[PDB]
This record gives C-alpha cells, sequence and structure tokens, in this order.
C-alpha cells in the first residue's frame, strides 16, 4: 500500500524456500556440517522472530540457532571485512586461504537477506522492517549480525586479517559493525596481531592511507588489547586478485 508500517525493506520474497535451500547445499559442500538437520535450522530460525515484535528482539531469541550452527573454521586464517564485502568474498571463493563470517553457515543462510515477523499475528512481514535508524535497532536482522559477529571475532585467534574500504573517508569507522563489535571481541589471550589491508579505489598514485589518522586510531584502540598492528595498502584490487588466482607467475 501507500503507507508501510515499517520504514526499511520488507523480507526478501522466498525467504523460507532461501534460507533451506542454501543450508542444504551449505552442509552439501562442507564435511563438517554434514550432521545439521535443515528443517530444524529453518524453525529454529524462524522461532527466533515469529509472533515477537520486531523492535523487541534479544541475542536469546538467537540462541536455538546459534546452538544448531555451531561450527569452528581455522582460527587463525580469519578475514573481517568492513564495507568492502565484493572483494573480500572473492578473495576468499578463490583458495579459500581465509574465512569471512559468511562463509560459516550462519553467515552464509543471511547473507543479503532481510527478514521480520510481527507481534499480532505469526505470520512473515513481507512488506515492511523496522530500518536500525529510523524504527529501531533491536530489530530481526541488526540483532542477528550483531550476535554473530561478536561470536566469530571471539573466535578468532593468532594473526587476524581485516579488510577495509580506502575510499571511504572513515576508512575505519567506530559506528561499523567492524568498529563496535569485531574489534572490542577480538580476545587479547589469543590475538597476536591485526593486520589491515586497506584497499583503493581507481586511478590514484594515491597517499599511504596506511598513515591516515583513522588507521592510526584503530592502531592505538588495539593496542589496550595487546595486540600488535600492521597495515598493508592494496593499490590495486584488481591485480591483488589476479596475483592470489595465479599463484606463482610472480611479477607482482
Amino acid at each position: 500500500r501507500w503507507r508501510q508500517t515499517w520504514s526499511g525493506p520488507g523480507t526478501t520474497k522466498r525467504f523460507p524456500e532461501t534460507v533451506l535451500a542454501r543450508c542444504v547445499k551449505y552442509t552439501e559442500i562442507h564435511p563438517e556440517m554434514r550432521h545439521v538437520d535443515c528443517q530444524s535450522v529453518w524453525d529454529a530460525f524462524k522461532g527466533a522472530f515469529i509472533s515477537k515484535h520486531p523492535c523487541d528482539i534479544t541475542e536469546e531469541d538467537y540462541q536455538p540457532l546459534m546452538k544448531l550452527g555451531t561450527q569452528t573454521v581455522p582460527c587463525n586464517k580469519i578475514l573481517l571485512w568492513s564495507r568492502i564485502k565484493d572483494l573480500a568474498h572473492q578473495f576468499t571463493q578463490v583458495q579459500r586461504d581465509m574465512f569471512t563470517l559468511e562463509d560459516t553457515l550462519l553467515g552464509y543462510l543471511a547473507d543479503d537477506l532481510t527478514w521480520c515477523g510481527e507481534f499480532a499475528t505469526s505470520k512473515i512481514n513481507y512488506q515492511s522492517c523496522p530500518d536500525w535508524r529510523k524504527d529501531c535497532s533491536n530489530n530481526p536482522v541488526s540483532v542477528f549480525w550483531k550476535t554473530v559477529s561478536r561470536r566469530f571475532a571471539e573466535a578468532a585467534c593468532d594473526v587476524v586479517h581485516v579488510m577495509l574500504d580506502g575510499s571511504r573517508s572513515k576508512i575505519f569507522d567506530k559506528d561499523s559493525t567492524f568498529g563496535s563489535v569485531e574489534v572490542h571481541n577480538l580476545q587479547p589471550e589469543k590475538v597476536q596481531t591485526l593486520e589491515a589491508w586497506v584497499i583503493h579505489g581507481g586511478r590514484e598514485d594515491s597517499r599511504d592511507l596506511c598513515q591516515d589518522p583513522t588507521i592510526k586510531e584503530l592502531e592505538s584502540i588495539i593496542s589496550k588489547r595487546n595486540i600488535q598492528f600492521s597495515c598493508k595498502n592494496i593499490y590495486r584490487p584488481d591485480k591483488f586478485l589476479q596475483c592470489v588466482k595465479n599463484p606463482e607467475d610472480s611479477s607482482c
């Protein structure tokens, strides 16, 4: 209609079918999750937000889902990212040099989807869903991501990489999920170093963005956790990707 209860997009069309089909597909590829019952996954997922006011969702609502989707990826090969989705995923698709959150089952099930329910009825809302800004932050989508990204950062160890969008004006941004959750969930007992790869946009001959003020801030923030900091410009993202796929032939 012309009004809409909430200001964000409604649940993605086909959401139940999509999530079940992703679970089936993921548990076909990944032998360590080949024990998972996909219908039980869907039910645990749907139970977190059906018949619940979509501005009252808690991390508890998602605990049965997080249990069924329990998974360990190698803790020393984690790739976090911020505002540079495409290249982080492309990079991990190549030879599985690292794992992002969206290469875990739970991140895989939800990537790029929206969903909410209603306090009123047991139906899925396919017309609109709370916006984190205009409506409430404790909505099904934002809660889910906050919870699974905390857990994924908490699991990381050794050297943890992060890819940042060097086009952004705030290359490290305290308001992003990386700056507000993941970075404050790297464990000081386990993480030796965080290494940022700052991805350069197009043409420029370009500044050394590892000296950017927000990078120096990130550096001094993670030093209180007793984590070392390293930073690398990626000047040419498509030649980066090229070298990643053609390991050897080291023109570089």
